[PDB]
RNA sequence: AUUAAGACAUUCGUGAGUGAUUUAUUUCCAUGAAGUGGCGU
């Protein structure tokens, strides 16, 4: 058809960088890119070029010359926006009791970024 | 003193009346705010 309706689970929590909006959910500027390269080597069987030559037969591509890029719209929406943060850290510290409704700790976590928040 | 003399092709008259430089045309296509720990052997 022309429309495709997807609903996603989440099993780990995102690190997301615009975390101040209140809708902010997984940006499909990162999806759509990678989805256009699955799909691409996917369709070429395990060959980038192959399934390129097979997108730009059929006219499923925008770019037919120039990019990777395939004619679709992706739209990544929150139908609700209770939002459980997180906050990680690569080192153990004391969890303290003061702290929002949605406030929870990851400690020795790999991602070791941000270790100057605690 | 002679088939002569006399006589403005002149008066009046607006190059004017009605008339959108307008119909149509996406400042778009592409792109991961992301990579990485280490010593304390």
């Amino acid at each position: 058809m022309n429309q495709l309706t997807a609903i996603l689970k989440q099993h780990t929590p995102m690190i997301h960088f615009q975390h101040n909006e209140s809708g902010a959910t997984l940006r499909a500027s990162e999806v759509k890119p990678l989805l256009d390269k699955f799909i691409l080597t996917k369709l070429g069987n395990g060959d980038i070029r192959e399934g390129r030559l097979y997108a730009k037969k059929n006219n499923w591509l925008i770019d037919n010359e120039k990019n990777y890029a395939l004619n679709y719209k992706l739209s990544i929406s929150l139908q609700k926006k209770s939002r459980l943060e997180y906050l990680i850290t690569s080192s153990t510290f004391p969890l303290p009791t003061e702290r929002p409704s949605n406030f929870f700790t990851i400690q020795n976590s790999p991602y070791f970024a941000q270790e100057k928040c605690v």
